């Protein structure tokens, strides 16, 4: 088996990315966020209190013919920009993209975070990251793609982020017409649960690549590529009035600058990131002031290629028995 499915910009800023999702029988259509860095399918529901719940789609399970509980099941989640989210759970028949899995455990939210409530257009989240991760308690579930892959043609899939534009995920094949040159693949540790990585050096602009081990991992649910504060030195000091602010939270730039590229290696290859793709614009309506894509890990505990990395690259996914990440130009 394979799906595939259209994921498109939240905002102007792709400040995030939403993937419809068929859920029950007959299927109710919700917007999920797909993560690889969590492990949990949660969704805004029938269950979520009212008073936090403001435009979103909500699964009901009671509406569904295939849905049952998932009795004494619970979950609870904190993620690393400080939302958070809790229920019970359902199993229930999950289509992605035509891919379907029977059985997966569906987290139904009792409670979501100021966060979550004020994004109207995000349901609830489809983790990619290992299913260690994953918060439900006393029995641990697997994620949608560790519950798919014995199905699938191949045991992989593919995040194809666009720049101000729609993309896709991919299940169970590699779309040979989606990137140029080759795909260059590099290791994974699991260790931490996640797709965790060792990128080979950087370079700012048409300065020279400093070949150095940047250990971090590819997660589509963070927005920025958050790298170590040598680096974002680096990168920042090539933008004339550029600075850090304790005020805003992280660097910032004037507004009429032109931004630098910014090269990372992935073994003997290279991923440019555009410039633009590091303009995440005003910090507040009308400033001249604009918020950097690329900012400090060290007050996080580990690197970070969010989305700002990866959508200026096909990135597969290889869950394999020893699993690899891919990189290609596109
Ligand atoms: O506000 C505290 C700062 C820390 N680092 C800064 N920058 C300035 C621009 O060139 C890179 C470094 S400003
Ligand atoms: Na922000």
């Amino acid at each position: 088996s394979t799906g595939s499915a259209t994921t498109t910009p939240i905002d102007s800023l792709d400040d995030a990315y939403i993937t419809p999702v068929q859920i029950g029988t007959p299927a109710q259509t919700l917007n999920l966020d797909f993560d690889t860095g969590s492990s949990d399918l949660w969704v805004f529901s029938s269950e979520t209190t009212a008073s936090e719940v403001d435009g979103q789609t909500i699964y009901t399970p009671s509406k569904s013919t295939t849905a049952k509980l998932l009795s004494g099941a619970t979950w609870s989640i904190s993620y690393g920009d400080g939302s958070s989210s809790s229920g019970d759970v359902y199993t229930d028949t999950v289509s992605v993209g035509g891919l379907t899995v029977t059985g997966q455990a569906v987290e139904s939210a009792k409670k979501v975070s100021s966060s979550f409530t004020e994004d109207s257009t995000i349901d609830g989240l489809l983790g990619l990251a290992f299913s260690t991760l994953n918060t439900v308690s006393p029995t641990q579930q697997k994620t949608f793609f560790d519950n798919a892959k014995a199905s699938l043609d191949s045991p992989v899939f593919t995040a194809d982020l666009g720049y101000h534009a729609p993309g896709t995920y991919n299940f169970g094949f590699i779309d040979t017409t989606a990137y140029t040159g080759s795909i260059t693949y590099t290791a994974v540790s699991t260790k931490q649960g996640f797709w965790e990585w060792t990128s080979t050096g950087y370079a700012v602009g048409s300065g020279t690549f400093k070949s150095t081990s940047i250990d971090g991992i590819a997660d589509t649910g963070t927005t920025l590529l958050y790298l170590p504060a040598t680096v974002v030195s680096a990168y920042w000091a090539q933008v004339s009035g550029a600075k850090s602010s304790s005020s805003v939270g992280g660097y910032v730039f004037p507004c009429s600058a032109t931004l630098p590229s910014f090269t990372f290696g992935v073994g003997s290859a290279r991923i440019v990131i555009p410039g633009d793709y590091i303009d995440f614009g005003p910090i507040s309506t009308g400033s001249s002031s604009c918020f950097g894509g690329i900012q400090s890990s060290a007050g996080i505990g580990i690197n970070i290629f969010g989305d700002v990395a990866l959508k200026a690259a096909f990135v597969v996914f290889n869950g394999a028995t020893t699993p690899t990440l891919g990189f290609a130009s596109k």
